[PDB]
């Protein structure tokens, strides 16, 4: 590319696996949201809880294509795996799933940057650090707020209610 | 001091040690306010309620050493001692140890106020007066109306839940 | 902690440590105030110029809290140590102690950088660049400015006069 | 008096010597500010200073008649003997006779504040409390700033023109 500079063939393949995780994650959101919209189940807060982060987590995906494309690097696209259950069980099994998926998305974001440093990519790490880190550090922070309250909540229909109906 | 007129010593004195005293409960309050925003404690109203009380501990503070300066006094500031706790338990724990505190800000007032009597200092009286002894007496009603709503919410995990999110 | 991921025990340790020492800076900038508030003092821009200094060293300091938790690291608070002086002198004097004072918390700063750089906790990296370390370089700088303008007043009363109506 | 209750005639003499004795004030500052308005010693913002201080000490008086009136007592008015000088050479010396009719006024609202409890009458005490007590403090405290930025500034001519420029 014209515009390539600076930017290793290592780090432009390791977004394109980030871009195939963060997809995963918005996938996995979507399938999320659905459950909590199902009539026996029907719990409105949980399930748009869910849906925002399928679309903050889309958003991601289309922040690293965008920035590909910046740096000269050439998206590749991967087939996406279905997400990891077709149900989820209860709104703490749920938030539960959620944060080892943000665990995995943060573990990821920290190798990209580990790469850049070892590629002395300074560009990718300033990107890193602006658009992802503390997104996720705030958002498993929230995660880490609401499994406590739920927890505390468990008696244990009316908790999963009250959750939904006053934190969500 | 060219505006000193009749301001004790012993008054004096007894101002810096009450600016130790508030800035000490400034600082029991910016930890138990911190320990309530824990990922595994996760109690916002609670943690807000405190964070609250160290601003007005510390502005008390500061409106001591105002009036200080102006009788013609001089500020001796003397090391702040941490907290007495580290981890501050359940709501009710922290209340029980917030209107403890209270109690000894309150007597401490109610000490300085006898000496300002005991040397005949009107002025100290009025500013006590004005500025201290009600908002103390409505903090320590405040706390005891909590305490009691607490209390009958006692099961335990859902009525601290209920009280952070219906009162605080 | 259920959300702690890539945070080490030392940037933890070191994160409580910087908190003493920016509460620290904020006590001795009450103190410094205060002193300029004294009526055989009297410089009103000075006193104000150091109070300002007081609230951004304790924001600085509630900064740290809320990372700490929002990395699920432990606030552990300690015994705060009183100023280094009762009565500061001139406001060349008291220009001197500060920017010695900026530079000790500068020079923490770095420390922790350097500390997070070794763990390679880039989040830690982010957080001091973005929050901190432009904030003090920019501090000192003012610093600086004033101290060479207060240098060139010295004769010595009408300066500290002239500096404080018409800079402060 | 059909009203009067709990009014000694100890403090009714009292109030009356009070009254006069701010009256006197209030004629002193009159003199100061007029004297500063003479061509050959125009200095406006010290003018300006004592004449609004001539309004606040006749305020004074006029407060006092009013609670007279109020608690049932007579007014009974005396000579108003002229003020100490005639001239009153500089801000320095102006100021410095103003901090020392001040404090004569303020030993005077003390003496009558100790009357009134050793006659156990609370509303005087209050009244003082209210609108006498803490504005003497507030005053005295400004004209010792006042001072000391005089002092420093003493060169004397120069020091005079800017006090009043940049202060006044
Ligand atoms: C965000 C989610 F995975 F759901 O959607 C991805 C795509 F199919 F591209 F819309
Ligand atoms: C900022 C200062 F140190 F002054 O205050 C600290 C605390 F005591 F916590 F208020």
């Amino acid at each position: 590319s014209q515009i390539r500079q600076n930017y290793s063939t290592e780090v432009e393949a390791a977004v394109n696996r980030l871009v195939n995780l963060y997809l995963r994650a918005s996938y996995t959101y979507l399938s999320l949201g659905f459950y909590f919209d199902r009539d026996d189940v029907a719990l409105e807060g949980v399930c748009h809880f869910f849906r925002e982060l399928a679309e903050e987590k889309r958003e991601g995906a289309e922040r690293l294509l965008k920035m590909q494309n910046q740096r000269g690097g050439r998206a590749l696209f991967q087939d996406l795996q279905k997400p990891s259950q077709d149900e989820w069980g209860t709104t703490l099994d749920a938030m539960k799933a959620a944060i080892v998926l943000e665990k995995s998305l943060n573990q990821a974001l920290l190798d990209l940057h580990a790469l850049g440093s070892a590629q002395a990519d300074p560009h990718l790490c300033d990107f890193l650090e602006s658009h992802f880190l503390d997104e996720e550090v705030k958002l498993i922070k929230k995660m880490g707020d609401h499994l406590t309250n739920i927890q505390r909540l468990v008696q244990a229909g009316l908790g999963e209610y009250l959750f939904e109906r006053l934190t969500l």
